[PDB]
């Protein structure tokens, strides 16, 4: 806790969703527009895989559809921008050890954990999967984690997957391991 504000406690991340009419073409832009106003719609982000859609997330019922589970949390419905994005930050619990993500992703988005960049594509893209470079986890817990994905238009799709096991297998991060807060959810 770091202020006067009691904090909802739920097995997932803090989700913010921000549209523009401005063009997103990397993450510098996508920050520029977190950081110019307040979250055009909050979310709980409790299963982070979004998507597949078409036409614009940030058209019309497109970003209820790639929030699918997560969309009943929605605090408002954003109207129409043609570029948008989301930002999701939190607790992850994850035991000392080496872990890599593997993302697909329409378009870029930035993964840190503990404050430390360790999933970036700094550009537009159609639908890719990346496997990025592994990394260490020193002390078993719940590490910080946050990130951040846009859609510049278009198609639009968000999956980002982590390996314990050397890229042997994948899972997705969901309520069996998110914490809003870093306190353990029930
Ligand atoms: O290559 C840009 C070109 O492709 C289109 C096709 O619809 O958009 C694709 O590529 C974009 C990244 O440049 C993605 O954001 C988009 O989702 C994907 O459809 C066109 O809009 C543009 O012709
Ligand atoms: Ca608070
Ligand atoms: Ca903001
Ligand atoms: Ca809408
Ligand atoms: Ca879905
Ligand atoms: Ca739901
Ligand atoms: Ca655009
Ligand atoms: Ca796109």
């Amino acid at each position: 806790q770091d202020d006067s504000t009691p904090d909802s406690l739920f097995a997932g991340l803090v989700g913010e969703y921000y549209g523009t009419n401005s063009q997103l073409n990397n993450i510098s832009d996508f920050r520029a527009l977190v950081d110019s106003k307040e979250a055009d719609a909050t979310f709980e982000a409790a299963n982070i895989s979004y998507g597949r859609g078409s036409s614009d997330v940030a058209k019309g019922t497109h970003l209820q559809e790639f929030l699918g589970s997560d969309a009943s949390t929605l605090s408002t419905d954003p109207g129409d921008n043609t570029d948008g994005g989301i930002y999701l930050q939190g607790y992850v619990y994850l035991e000392a050890g080496t872990y890599n993500f593997k993302v697909t992703a329409d378009d870029g988005y930035e993964i840190t954990i503990n404050g430390n960049p360790v999933a970036t594509v700094d550009n537009n893209q159609s639908v890719y999967t990346v496997t990025h470079a592994s990394f260490t986890i020193s002390e078993s817990g719940y590490q910080a984690i946050d990130m951040i994905w846009w859609d510049q238009g278009g198609d639009y799709v968000f999956q980002p997957t982590l390996s314990a096991d050397g890229g042997s297998t994948y899972f997705v991060l969901d309520s069996a391991i998110l914490s809003s807060t870093g306190e353990t959810p029930y």
